[PDB]
């Protein structure tokens, strides 16, 4: 019942591996571990085998090991990253020391794509689209990405889009309260993110090219206004209120005399988007449903996910602990269709 395994050294360590997999191919390396290419002659798909580093070095390893495996078994949807396979070379817990995970293999990610190019309009719908259907998905479960940029969207030779949890600057994608340490963030903190995906995809220009955390800010209520009254009653520190109040006020600009030439429902879209209070963006589920949309969207076919239960997050486990409860997730696996 257990596959037979073949060993080979790769990145400079023995990698152990179903003979299922063949070909492996180096293609990252980091902290995290080490990601080689294959074949699955099981699937006739093209995989990136991920052997985790360290992944039960101590306990917040351990966690983090059982948190990605959680993570990536849970989510199971056309336009997020899943699990194709996980797997070990133990044969028992005793011997339990290494975990493999399987994905797709994507050639490509937003950035080569776009490269700074416009996109047509009727592509920037079909990209963003998928991206909010992902996005619904996600959270849905009660679970907020914070670090959507291009560099996490996955895209094939389809123009299918997935999301991803891995690998410019990340901070001209992040929202303004996560910039500031707020601490209490929305989901919409992603829809923020998608609307600067969208701009620049529209106009093939970063919209909020910051050189440093501070001039990003800048550019940001440049474009937005600095807060309005309604905003202002909702912030409770008092050194970010008497700062806000010393500022010289800005109105919102226009976004139509800023995307000239752009569709007018995207121009729409990006104002529900690109809001400064968070209470007030558009939510994913709202956005699939503007008629910026109208030729994608199916209501019938923007899935929710099963709940997610994260309870592990607030607990301090020994790292056997973690480890079993890990191992009990990779036994437990089973394949996608
Ligand atoms: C700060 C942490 C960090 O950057 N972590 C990374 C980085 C790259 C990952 C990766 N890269 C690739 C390359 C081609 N496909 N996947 N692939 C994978 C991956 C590979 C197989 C299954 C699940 C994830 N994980 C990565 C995790
Ligand atoms: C000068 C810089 C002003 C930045 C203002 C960003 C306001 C973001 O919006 C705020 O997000 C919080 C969640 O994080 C919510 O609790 C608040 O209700 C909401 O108004």
């Amino acid at each position: 019942e257990r596959p037979t395994f073949y060993r080979q050294e790769l990145n400079k360590t023995i990698w152990e591996v179903p003979e299922r997999y063949q070909n492996l191919s180096p293609v990252g390396s980091g902290a995290y571990g080490s990601v080689c290419a294959a074949f699955d002659t099981k699937t006739g798909l093209r995989v990136a085998v991920k052997k985790l580093s360290r992944p039960f070095q101590s306990i917040i390893h351990a966690k983090r090991t059982y948190r990605e495996l959680r993570l990536l078994k849970h989510m199971k949807h056309e336009n997020v990253i899943g699990l194709l396979d996980v797997f070990t070379p133990a044969r028992s817990l005793e011997e339990f020391n290494d975990v493999y995970l399987v994905t797709h293999l994507m050639g490509a990610d937003l950035n080569n794509i776009v490269k700074c190019q416009k996109l047509t309009d009727d592509h920037v719908q079909f990209l963003i689209y998928q991206i909010l259907r992902g996005l619904k998905y996600i959270h849905s479960a009660d679970i907020i990405h914070r670090d959507l940029k291009p560099s996490n969207l996955a895209v094939n030779e389809d123009c299918e889009l997935k999301i991803l949890d891995f690998g410019v600057a990340t901070r001209w994608y992040r929202a303004p309260e996560i910039m500031l340490n707020w601490m209490h963030y929305n989901q919409t903190v992603d829809i923020w993110s998608v609307g600067c995906i969208m701009a620049e995809l529209l106009t093939g220009r970063t919209l909020f090219p910051g050189t440093d955390h501070i001039d990003q800010l800048k550019l940001i209520l440049r474009l937005v206004g600095t807060p309005g009254a309604e905003l202002l009653k909702k912030i409770s520190s008092e050194s970010a209120r008497n700062y806000i109040q010393s500022l010289t006020q800005m109105p919102k600009m226009n976004f139509a005399n800023v995307f000239i030439g752009a569709n007018p429902l995207a121009v729409d879209l990006l104002e529900k988007m690109l809001v400064l209070d968070s209470d007030k963006r558009i939510t994913a589920a709202q956005a699939l449903a503007h008629a910026y949309f109208a030729q994608y969207h199916d209501p019938d076919d923007e899935p929710v996910a099963d709940p997610y239960d994260q309870s592990f997050e607030s607990r301090d486990l020994l790292i056997d602990e973690w480890k079993s409860l890990t191992y009990d997730e990779v036994i437990s696996f089973v394949p996608p269709p």
